[PDB]
């Protein structure tokens, strides 16, 4: 789990994905998988190209690696999560390690488009992600 939730309209974000995610991935109907995780960073990890394997047969049609870390995140990483949602097929599920660098780059662009930022803190939080420690970053892309 119940860690895939709904940032926005066409938008979910989790932690990382599994093998075992493929029926509620299939239950709802996603059709983007963007992974915003580098590869390797535990050794645990399933590789995007294994993600994309597996959840080719969930139902799922696009499938982009656009792997940051919350640290790097920089202007181009933000508009290229935009363009990569304007142009997907709905709904979208974007995921990480914990689905913090996901609602970071849904976030730097609400707060760029003049969201408050204790809203985009109380949004992320409902699903799942709390970004408190990020807000003096938040305020500054405003
Ligand atoms: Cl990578």
């Amino acid at each position: 789990k119940m860690a895939i939730l709904k940032l926005d309209e066409h938008l979910y974000i989790s932690p990382q994905l599994t093998k075992a995610d493929a029926e509620q991935i299939a239950q709802l109907g996603i059709k983007t998988i963007i992974c915003n995780r580098p590869d390797r960073e535990e050794e645990s990890q399933p590789d995007f190209a294994q993600i994309k394997q597996w959840l080719e047969q969930a139902g799922v049609t696009g499938f982009h690696h656009q792997p940051v870390t919350a640290r790097d995140i920089q202007k181009h990483d933000v508009e290229t999560f935009r363009q990569l949602i304007g142009q997907a097929e709905y709904p979208v599920l974007a995921y990480c390690r914990t689905g913090t660098r996901c609602s970071l780059l849904w976030g730097f662009r609400r707060a760029a488009e003049g969201m408050p930022v204790d809203e985009i803190i109380r949004r992320a939080q409902a699903a799942g992600v709390n970004l408190e420690n990020f807000r003096e970053r938040l305020d500054n892309a405003r």
